């Protein structure tokens, strides 16, 4: 929504350039759990899960817990939602398990932010 917006707004300043002031938890929460809703609802299913620890785990993309599972940190699913990184360009900080997670690149970013 307009909110999802303004959570990413919020951390964006950080995202640019990590020497600026680091959000609170709260703010690194709603901006985590919000743009992964986000995906989620424009690529409904539960073919992968998103698990972006300590914050949320999602399911989505068509087809108990799903077989494919992308798992990464806040802040590099921040820069992978806002398009300020590449899933291909990620390397060992996205852990990758299944025949289909890499499906997730076809719907990124979610949000997209001023480079």
């Amino acid at each position: 929504p307009a909110k999802t917006l303004e959570a990413v707004s919020a951390v964006a300043d950080w995202l640019r350039d990590p020497q600026r002031e680091s959000p609170a938890r709260a703010q690194l929460a709603e901006a985590v759990r919000l743009t992964a809703r986000t995906l989620a609802a424009v690529a409904p299913g539960a073919s992968v899960e998103v698990r972006v620890p300590p914050f949320v785990a999602v399911q989505c993309i068509s087809g108990g817990t799903p077989p494919n599972v992308v798992e990464t940190d806040a802040r590099t699913w921040l820069l992978l939602a806002t398009g300020l990184l590449d899933i291909a360009d990620a390397g060992a900080s996205v852990q990758m398990s299944g025949s289909r997670a890499a499906e997730v690149a076809h719907w990124l970013p979610v949000v997209r932010i001023d480079p």
